[PDB]
């Protein structure tokens, strides 16, 4: 697109206030931003805000958000579709011309781990290009198992093609296979979905921890079969409900914009791996670590 | 096949009826029969009935089918196979020659959402050709979110190939994946698996209303991601079965042959894209449509 | 690899002693055999004890396993990954040198269907080339479901590419996908994974029993729709963890490592198929047979 022919629009961070007990402003832009997917691989991805995935999104268990979308790409619409909430789609989740504002308003009634993504036409591609994300919705009640959780972290998962290519997003397997990290308190990790940041930065953790994984795969075309290399899942929510409750699991099938909060215990002090356990996709980039120290 | 060139038989209705308080009879046909499964694209099918997906059959929990099979295809032999029910593959899912009829029986004893499929070797061609099809089974003690239900509808999800070619129904991405709903009550709509009957005449519902989808994924290959777009799933029963409950559900994984029945609210007017979220899928057709008016 | 032209190393017993109470001594080897994947078909695997998938371990919930591997590979380096196990990945699943041994040690404190392989980089290229297998872990508390029990087996899934392949195994669809069967009782057949043995030599069965199989996909790359012709599954345990409770299941979607203990009842003499309803896999090998008589 010879309108994205050198652009590299800098991040722009995230911005969210509460203005009422139940009600919540977000704002966020659509951007065009070069990301190094993988060594030597630049992909001038699609975003909102200037990540791939987004920024991470939290919200309470009843929260009305009011979203607004600044769409910054010179020549595409773009959209929000939040998981997490119930909205018309054809009224709710309709384009933003370039250059435009757009403010939508809706409920997250439901507690979970969503995917949010891009949702104008054609949505394989918006995705695929990066527009992905992950909203989170606290349960009002918590997880039965709060009180035993030492250290949180929140993992994305998704596929890189080849650039901007439909034929590829339609037809070709991905070319990388990747691991994300965003922060949910100062001091996380914050970062993109790449072969390599979680590998040379890994996730950290104390010997004896119970450690909490919220995570999503976000497609857009594979499902993933989560698993923590060394431990075994205690506890397991689908989709972050709590009701949805599975125990002793080796590995967590999620399909394409599933979710789940996974609960896992480190004993010893070393390194752990974080795949999908569908190991072409783990050697094409889907490994990420956990440093495990004394 | 020279003995399929030139055939186009015409659907034939399924024919049911009741014989006892715990017996029904069944009669099907399998058929040659041209069907348009993306605009401009004919696909001369393996049917039953001359649909693909086959017609819906319905019966309670507890019923005994006395099934039979009038094979109308002038050359191949066919079969049929109920997920629902339990029987002797090889004595009970035999074929039937050309021009013969064959006569089965076997009990459904579980309640749920099944596949039902030809089993004629090799099974991957004559399910891949469109010899497949979903039978529910009703529970006798209904489910525990019936008196919420408002408003129902049955959705299947296949996929094309490349026309009666082995080589890709083994080893290639498909062609199209498709959704098709068939009808519960008088006036539902009753389609094939095809890219556009669904998003020209979207299903049709009220606002406010609490649907119910009874679901399958008939594959014959593929996984589904089953999503709809600007809700999330308040209850879903895996297959169906009233036991298997999940609540809060962005997103459900049906493996292939898998089903289920899934709730929701849909709280604005609006169309509302009914999708696989595995996207590559979306976009080669897999997106139906639900409009609701107020 | 030079090294590994001309070389078949005759399979090894597994070798197993219960020391304590809660104390098992294991000891398997790493060792290059020819296995016949499918008729005329030699695949040199990369394999646990000359079997791929390798031998079944069977232990108690709460043993520890001290682990020893005996690494006959001339030039590979290999090491083992237990699922079932909490253990330091950095420091207990580390490699073995050629013609050296390894002694590991580390509590399987869950129960259920587990995954064990090689975890030595590149771990696709391991896994792919046969270094695969199960341990169950026995519930102390078992099944709900084991009075009804009459008869079990264990069955496994895995993949076959080109040989040796990285470009094959990341990028390629399988060549074969296959079942095999692993002994838990004198007089049970113990096989590997290959596209006819289980249709040849069926598991034999008496009509009216309910039978239990332990399964697990173990891949590398694909998930499975597990699925018996002919019964729906009575009571499905996922990853073979009591508590992970369905019912009347059709179809048992596993990811990849995916395991479950599943129940299913045979009503009427006959042959019954065990397939992965993913149709392209069943028709490249993964049916297996189950013979039911009077
Ligand atoms: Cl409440
Ligand atoms: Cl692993
Ligand atoms: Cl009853
Ligand atoms: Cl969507
Ligand atoms: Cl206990
Ligand atoms: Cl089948
Ligand atoms: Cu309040
Ligand atoms: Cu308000
Ligand atoms: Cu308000
Ligand atoms: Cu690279
Ligand atoms: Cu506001
Ligand atoms: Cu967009
Ligand atoms: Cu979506
Ligand atoms: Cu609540
Ligand atoms: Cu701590
Ligand atoms: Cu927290
Ligand atoms: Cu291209
Ligand atoms: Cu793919
Ligand atoms: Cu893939
Ligand atoms: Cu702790
Ligand atoms: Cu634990
Ligand atoms: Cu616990
Ligand atoms: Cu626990
Ligand atoms: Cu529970
Ligand atoms: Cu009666
Ligand atoms: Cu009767
Ligand atoms: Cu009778
Ligand atoms: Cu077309
Ligand atoms: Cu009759
Ligand atoms: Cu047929
Ligand atoms: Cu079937
Ligand atoms: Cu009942
Ligand atoms: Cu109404
Ligand atoms: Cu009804
Ligand atoms: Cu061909
Ligand atoms: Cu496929
Ligand atoms: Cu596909
Ligand atoms: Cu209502
Ligand atoms: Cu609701
Ligand atoms: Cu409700
Ligand atoms: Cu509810
Ligand atoms: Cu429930
Ligand atoms: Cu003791
Ligand atoms: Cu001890
Ligand atoms: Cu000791
Ligand atoms: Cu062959
Ligand atoms: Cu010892
Ligand atoms: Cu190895
Ligand atoms: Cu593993
Ligand atoms: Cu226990
Ligand atoms: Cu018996
Ligand atoms: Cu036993
Ligand atoms: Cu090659
Ligand atoms: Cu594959
Ligand atoms: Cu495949
Ligand atoms: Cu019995
Ligand atoms: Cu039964
Ligand atoms: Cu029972
Ligand atoms: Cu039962
Ligand atoms: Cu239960």
């Amino acid at each position: 697109i010879a309108a994205h022919k050198g652009v590299n629009q800098a991040p722009v961070p995230l911005k969210m206030e509460r203005v009422g007990p139940h009600d919540v402003h977000i704002e966020m832009t659509a951007q065009i931003t070069d990301i190094e997917i993988d060594k030597g691989k630049i992909y001038k991805a699609w975003t909102f805000n200037g990540q791939a995935p987004g920024p991470l999104v939290v919200v309470n268990e009843g929260d009305t958000i009011h979203f607004t979308l600044k769409n910054m790409d010179p020549v595409v619409p773009h959209s929000m579709d939040f998981h997490a909430v119930h909205a018309s789609p054809s009224k709710d989740f309709i384009d933003v011309m370039p250059n435009k504002s757009g403010t939508f308003t809706y409920p997250a009634n439901k507690p979970g781990v969503f995917m949010y993504h891009c949702g104008t036409k054609p949505v394989l591609q918006h995705i695929a290009n990066g527009m992905h994300g992950v909203i989170i919705v606290k349960p009002k009640n918590g997880y039965p198992t709060d009180k035993e959780v030492d250290r949180e972290y929140v993992l994305i998962q998704n596929e890189w093609y080849k650039y901007n290519d439909m034929n590829d997003f339609q037809n070709g397997v991905p070319s990388y296979v990747v691991f994300s990290s965003k922060a949910l308190k100062p001091g996380d990790p914050n970062t993109n979905g790449d072969t390599f940041t979680l590998k040379e930065k890994p996730l950290l953790a104390k010997v004896g921890e119970k450690i909490r994984l919220y995570i999503n795969n976000v497609g857009p075309n594979e499902v993933s079969s989560f698993h923590v290399v060394g431990t075994v899942f205690d506890d397991v929510y689908l989709d972050g409900n709590p009701n949805n409750h599975l125990q002793g699991m080796q590995t967590v099938m999620l399909p394409a914009s599933g979710g789940a909060v996974v609960e896992f215990t480190v004993t010893r002090p070393g390194t752990y791996p974080i795949v999908t356990h569908q190991f072409n996709h783990a050697q094409k980039g889907a490994v990420a670590m956990l440093k495990v120290t004394e």
